[PDB]
């Protein structure tokens, strides 16, 4: 349970969508930084004297996105993982450029998340929406809509958790 | 391979000329290394790898791309430093309005400092003069002889380095 419950606890904690996505790229960031470090000899102080700078923020390999391209290019990440992470990073940036807030139930969020290889792998679960003159009562109309969101977000969180597990092997 | 590059180092008319050809050589040898160490197939991969490697890309640079090859464990310490070291030097030269000569100290000392020139075996020195004048003829001709062997020595180092880069 450990590692997983930690990070998914962390994702729950995220109050908002923008909050959420920030936390997940952060999560990935740490997760591939554990990898980058497993491939550049953890140790020689001589060798870290090249590598450290290479990988610092200001360095040519400072940035998460480039760090992905490398690992992918280098035959270390699988296609499907390379794309998913990239796709999520790119989504976070969009939202972070966007003045309007969105919800996990919204087309321009939900649809991105469907395209993602890993939700295609794990399949997905969604609560049926509000329809006029269907059984749903309007006093609950709202709490139910929150509840759709928490379902979607949780599926996503499981995807993310899976992804970090692969990155860990 | 081994030879059409001894011709390159040869046809170089000058210290500056020499070092420019020699990092060109380093540049293309290491290119083909870097290239084989990366995935080199699928469009999607060549779609990511293409631009990563190209010049404006993060791995555009030679020296960046040596740095990474070293950190991956691919290049031995000795050869990383030597290439790096010879690069510092070509650049030095390329920023310096003064022409030097292989027997000049700012030039020969750092070349004697490389791991291969110590290791393959081009080791010596030579007193600075000439004694007076009525002597500059003779002395010119010894220098001329030394330059050409120090030139040759480094050339051995360089072509060796390259034959490792491919191996």
């Amino acid at each position: 349970n450990i590692n997983e419950s930690e990070i998914i606890e962390r994702l729950n904690s995220a109050p908002s969508v923008r909050g959420f996505f920030i936390a997940t790229v952060d999560v990935f960031n740490e997760s591939i930084d554990g990898l980058i470090q497993r491939i550049f000899r953890k140790d020689n102080f001589a060798v870290q004297s090249v590598v450290g700078p290479l990988l610092q923020d200001s360095g040519p390999l400072g940035d998460l996105s480039v760090r992905l391209k490398l690992l992918f290019g280098l035959g270390v990440l699988p296609d499907d993982i390379y794309h998913d992470i990239e796709d999520i990073i790119k989504l976070k940036n969009h939202l972070n450029s966007d003045a309007s807030d969105y919800e996990f139930t919204d087309p321009n969020i939900l649809e991105p998340i469907k395209k993602l290889h890993l939700v295609k792998k794990m399949g997905m679960v969604q609560l049926e929406v509000n329809e006029p003159d269907d059984d749903i009562d309007l006093e609950f109309y709202q709490l139910q809509l929150q509840r759709q969101q928490q379902i979607i977000k949780s599926g996503l969180s499981l995807a993310i958790v899976e992804i970090c597990n692969e990155l860990g092997k």
